[PDB]
């Protein structure tokens, strides 16, 4: 006689020995207890008897607003399992953090039974703008969850089945332990119909030990293909090109080949998209692979002023749960605010069969911009993309990826893509691109401005050479960058003679802005000078990682810059007549740029059914 | 199978009955913990179920950047013995704080066993600027750490065998509970070839009890010498010269006699020497003895503008982990970045036998500024000096080392090192030196303007004096400072008629920078009106210490003021006449000083070799 | 073979049910310890494993600064008793707070036996402006302290013997809770010779239920005298008379009749005063009584600019130690120095039997500064006086006695006392009395005016009334006093009609001090024009204790406020021409006043030695 129907997210519970910042994702216990919560599996809890525990967390808490945005539910069911005498108090949110009480019920087993069944039934109405529906459980007695989850009145549509897909690269320890995570969970594995791999570097997978009990647990759902080094981009176009030609599944699942998986997240998405209004794109979020209790972003769009991808809306990077809970409202308002986004990333990214087949395949971008230009591709065809929240994985965040390689393919598909959807003459992009070349020579970053200069080069040859920089690309920027000293990176500061610390001034951040300004003065004076070559062979200072600003490299003629993870440096050299010349270069070449913009999003336009066609991919991957 | 080859740094624990505020240096628990965690042993732990444990602390986390920017090693071993049911995560930071998970793994003891092995292999690659590596362990059930410890994948380079030396003075008690400390941890002892003891002082060790106890127990190694006092210079001259003559060891552990020895440091400084890429100094931080829980200096260095020593970059002094643990990224993140040093204090530091045998014996200064020159001497010959985060010892800190009879000794070795290492004409340091006379000028400290003329007088007599300055310059200063009423130290307050109170105006601090002027300006305008003789019998304020600053010393006659420790009082008196003539004198001889700076320069960087020989220190120990 | 030789303050610990924020007083339990700690005794613990407890509080902790100052000793020795396995680390402190280890021992009792022995010896050398001496316990299993204490490493001087003594007025219960107090420590009565009881009211404590058994309890030491009410002065001067004639004390004790005795405190008292270098008033602190965990003062001093009283320096009034306790340096710094005061309060104070006989009885002034003038005579004849910390007592602390008939005898015995120990012509206390009788006419409290110039007439009387004002002082005040309608108390605000709320302007505190003038100016304009009696019939507002302030009663013409502790309240209304009249002839009074302040000087010094002597309180006892 219950209500529930359908799965939608079951109530998961940390790993036997859990840090204690990364269980606040599951429960947040009250630190009033006398004794910790003990998870006895992973889907039921042991309370002690006088203690309360919330489940309005990360996992284990509905995010209402989403199911009533896009969903075809009016209502959502809750069903608990318990043992013990208690109660459980079902607790609503609006969309700015503040709590409603929804319901509760006393339970407790009855004499010659076991356990008990706890049930309620929410409407999706008041949550227009935001908000997330949790339960709480309290106590009399020893209490014990056995089971629970959401669960939606009517039964899913279609037939769930999803072709899983990871493209890598030399990381066969990583993925040996993706496939295992995805075949552990048996509720995974019975909708999953093919598991499809891309290979693109040397050291395979297949050769990996801990592979082969990974590939019999899956059975014949993997498949392995061989492929040169297309990047990101050709990966995921051979992961879609093998779910749509060989394999009979309704939703294609982008994940990544380094990421630890929680195999509840891909039942959340799956459910997301069956229970769907229309077709639409079910991104997961990500959490920090290092700081496993950080949620990185909420949400990700796209600022069509500069056109440049950023925060969404009332989003905020790095939110630590285990420091904020949910439940305060004066740190963690914003994640009670419906995020609408623009893109999701793949790392965990569910695509409909008819989206995929209809819209194409990615574009032939190797690296950066592939994914926004698919979820504006998808939502011009009317099909929107959402970032679920609850639905996640662990993957490491965001170092120097705007000063090494990745600053070319950053640059270069940026002015693809803004060929593509940027309404207007795209003059504010140039001008953000201007002041970016001015900001990479004020600090020394002269291999950056080089192989931009070379990204806008390769952008105004045209479309028809996509295909052929796909794979040719990577090493021509790398041959670039290797020829500067900025680019070159040394074992450690003490390959170098040591810091002379001569001619060394005011390199700290000013205070007052007039100290700015006439900080300003005195580097763009510093950099008309001629440097002295003495600073080029003997640095000035070891600077580290966040120390490296422009209020200190626009005073200096030579140092050593500390890498972003810290397992190197670079030897940064002040040039004036190679800063102005790459300056030149690189406005000769935004000019330019600003003049053939309209003739580049015409052919760029015009290209784009060929470049996303399945022939031309057929032809790249060597199956012609 | 292990990877482990040679032992670098042991998982200590702290002692049964620990304070709590002392438990922080060694373990981090929960607060969400129903039960404390017990230590067995002080190598073993004990935790229930549904703990955690966290050793992200100031014994149990492997300084990386330092073992990374002077050890040979590419990667360290972390081995675990326990008994249970959990999990081990290692962590490691950025030179920012920022919290790394670098591995984890679930552990539990099979049935028939009695405990397990944990052993994690961790790459010192992203330690550039700083970090370091921890592990936590969270239980499922009730677990138990055996032991543990961090390894270098290698064997450790040579003997490992250590020379101990300690300079004593009247000191007797604090000596024999070193002597049995450092003969209590029997795997310090297995590397000990000899322990060196320059009794200075009329109350010998020899004749204290106890001492019998810790002497069988140390064995042969003990060897005490009688000499005169000739401080810490002619002391620590002495444990060298002993061990480089008498003793086969490879490294010098100089160390103070009055020292709470934490026993396994001294097996990661050498350790660290051992495995260091040159030879190279390891010296040792200092906690404080009276706050147990505090880290004095993480590193100290010396500008060269005013050559003065002072905290190293990125170094506060007084961090306090039970208030402040090393997780604290708002308040410690200043202490995951790897501090460089220029020299290291003699409470505890590590000197290779081939650094000794080549840049000789330190210089006869008596007393201050002689580790600072030793370790520029070294670092001139090619031999840095590393303050080792982790390896500590508990020792006193630092009161009125700026007014009393050190601050003769301060100042003069001040110029004689500044003779050797200072490049320029050295006029920056004289106007520091000036203003601080102004100071001392202001603030009523006359024994301390006529202690550091003296001072300056000594040291422009030229190096030839130094080995005559050793044994007679303190008797000199105690002359002169028991002729001034500022220096002499009354039992109380008691002992001078009650505060008038009389004349006393404006002597709280304001709290705006034009109140500080025109008090400053009130305060030399009042040193100049000749003082009432009145206030110089009867004493018009009875100022504690912290409320003797220069917004009160310079409104007032004569005022009683109480010492740092809080022992007693001294009574200040301002004389116009005696100020002025004191200013003078030191004007004069800051004059000659800065015109013969060259001249001395070049007198002591010739007579240092006869400075640091041993056939001069031999004739100093009356040998 | 133990140092410890005379009993100085006991490790005393809390009741049966204590409360949680009075257990502050004498333990600090760590928040972390999972078990508290259980007092099965009041002079014994028993805390459970792997606990810390800290004993750094306001009983069990030593105030060393005092026993330095004032005290023949030159050390002090801490004895415990032990029972299990634990350490001990005895701590001091600075002026300012700062903590310093002193000394620490791990302690485990022996096989065979059942407690041990744990005994510490520390010099009374760094307390020269403050600092305390205490001690935490840090267990490793089950660790019970039977009992401990601080000790003198020599004999009390003298026997010891003590007489107390406590005026009462128809107060027979909590007389009677005291004397079964003060008989309950057979520690304390062993050093109590004579209980003089004073009863000079109407209902008598003999009377009173449960007396008896407190009787037989103390013995013949009871010895309870009826007399006049004489106020506290005349209570006290009958306690001194009857324990200088008719006992051989060496001590005498004065109390008062409701307070809530900590007997230890008695001993504590004892021990200082027998310690003394020279004999010295040794008095006891008061917490208070409604909230316990609250110590009122430091200390108490005497302004001599304007001649009042008031907090001794860095003594700040209401000290929560359950909220801030003494290791907070943030909240508790003040209380870790040595406070100097002129006097001590009488709820518990120790006078020498020498100085009781040289100096003289108390002055006939009824209420009020009778202890002030009392310890001020002491200090004149070389007797001061200490008011030592941790020997205290629960007292109700201080409302309205500054408005009621406490108005009266506060002024006038200012003067008196002013006339004995003002330096100076005193015109700045004309000047104080006179703002401070604007403030009372601006509040419409009239008839403290109309009291405050009857008491500035009867002071100008001459001493020659002093005997005569003795018993019908208290009268006339309450003749005058209710004649008023601001002294007439109502049982509440709902026997006058309701609040009008008419002519109501601001009566909100003003921000901008602009505000503030621009307010008093408008409540000096309106205190010019004529009242309305509509509103000396109907009120306007019904005004709380805290909101009847200046800028809310300057601008009314009839308010009802309420007493302090808001058991009724009274109609003070305002009139223009009464208030111009009082004004008139306080201005009158005061020139004349200042006019004859020398006459009056001369006058009370040379009556003081017949106001003092035995033949005159003989007289005034009926005897
Ligand atoms: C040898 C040729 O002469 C070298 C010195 O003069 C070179 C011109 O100086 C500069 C240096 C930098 C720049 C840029 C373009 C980088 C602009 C600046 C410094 C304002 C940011 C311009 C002129
Ligand atoms: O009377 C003689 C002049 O008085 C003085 C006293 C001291 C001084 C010096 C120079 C020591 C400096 C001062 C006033 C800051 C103390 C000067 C004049
Ligand atoms: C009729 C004038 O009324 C008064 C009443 C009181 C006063 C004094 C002088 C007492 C001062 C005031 C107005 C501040 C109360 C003056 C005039
Ligand atoms: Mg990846
Ligand atoms: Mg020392
Ligand atoms: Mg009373």
């Amino acid at each position: 006689e219950t209500r529930a129907k359908s799965l939608l997210q079951r109530i998961i519970l940390p790993r036997p020995g859990e840090p204690l910042d990364v269980r606040t994702l599951y429960v947040e216990e009250s630190a009033t207890n006398a004794r910790r919560a003990h998870a006895a599996t992973r889907t039921s809890l042991s309370i002690g008897a006088e203690s309360e525990v919330s489940f309005c967390t990360y996992f284990n808490a509905l995010p209402a607003s989403y199911w009533r945005r896009w969903s075809i539910l009016s209502a959502v069911v809750l069903r608990l399992e318990l043992a013990g005498h208690g109660r459980v108090d079902v607790y609503r949110s609006k969309a700015d953090g503040s709590r409603i009480h929804v319901q509760g019920k006393e339970f407790a087993v009855a004499p010659g039974t076991e356990s008990v069944s706890v049930e309620f039934e929410t409407d999706l109405g008041p949550f227009e703008d935001g908000g997330w529906i949790w339960f709480d459980i309290t106590s009399d007695t020893a209490v014990t969850l056995l089971a629970g989850g959401w669960y939606a009145p009517i039964e899913a549509p279609g037939a769930g089945t999803i072709a899983c897909g990871m493209p890598t690269f030399n990381r066969p320890t990583d993925l040996v332990k993706t496939l295992g995570a995805l075949g552990s969970d048996p509720l995974v594995l019975g909708q999953v119909a093919a598991v499809i791999v891309a290979d693109q570097g040397n050291r395979k997978v297949v050769d990996e030990p801990g592979f082969d009990e990974a590939a019999a647990v899956l059975g014949d759902r993997l498949v392995i293909r061989d492929q040169p080094n297309l990047g990101g981009s050709g990966g995921y176009s051979r992961v879609m090109y093998e779910a749509l030609k060989n394999t009979d599944a309704e939703y294609i699942v982008y994940m990544d080949d380094d990421i630890e998986i929680e195999p509840d997240s891909i039942l959340r998405a799956l459910a997301f998209a069956r229970f769907a209004k229309s077709p639409m794109l079910v991104g997961g979020q990500m959490l920090n692979l290092q700081e496993r209790s950080h949620l990185h972003s909420m949400g990700e769009v796209v600022d069509r002023g500069i056109f440049m991808w950023t925060s969404a809306p009332n989003v905020e990077y790095d939110h630590d749960f285990a420091k904020h809970p949910l439940k305060d409202r004066d740190n963690s308002k914003l994640l009670h605010r419906r995020i609408d986004v623009d893109f999701n990333g793949w790392w965990t990214c569910v695509i409909p069969r008819q989206v995929a087949e209809q819209i194409g395949q990615p574009l032939p971008l190797f690296l950066k911009w592939d994914d926004v230009e698919y979820g504006l591709r998808a939502r011009d065809h009317g099909y929107p993309t959402v970032t679920l929240p609850g639905a996640a994985v662990w993957h490491m965040a965001w170092k120097d990826d705007a000063i090494d390689w990745q600053a070319y393919f950053h640059l270069r598909n940026r002015l693809v893509v803004a060929s593509l959807h940027l309404p207007g003459n795209g003059k504010a992009m140039v001008v953000n691109t201007i002041k970016a070349t001015l900001k990479h020579l004020l600090c020394l970053e002269y291999s950056t401005v080089a192989i931009q200069n070379l990204a806008i080069r390769d952008y105004l040859a045209g479309p028809e050479r996509l295909f052929q920089l796909l794979p040719s690309a990577l090493g021509a920027v790398h041959a670039l960058r290797k020829q500067y000293p900025d680019a070159v990176i040394l074992p450690s500061s003490t390959e170098l003679p040591l810091a002379s610390h001569l001619e060394v001034g005011a390199v700290a951040e000013p205070a007052n802005p007039i100290a700015k300004v006439v900080r300003l003065a005195k580097g763009v004076l510093h950099n008309l000078r001629p440097a002295h070559a003495r600073h080029h062979e003997t640095p000035q200072l070891n600077v580290p990682t966040l120390d490296a600003r422009w209020f200190l490299l626009s005073q200096v003629d030579g140092v050593t810059v500390t890498t972003a993870d810290g397992r190197g440096v670079v030897y940064r050299k002040r040039d004036p007549r190679q800063a102005l010349g790459l300056f030149k270069e690189a406005m000769r070449l935004r000019k330019e740029l600003a003049a053939r913009f309209p003739e580049m999003q015409q052919r760029y336009r015009a290209a784009h059914p060929q470049l996303t066609s399945t022939a031309a991919w057929e032809n790249a991957f060597g199956l012609g």
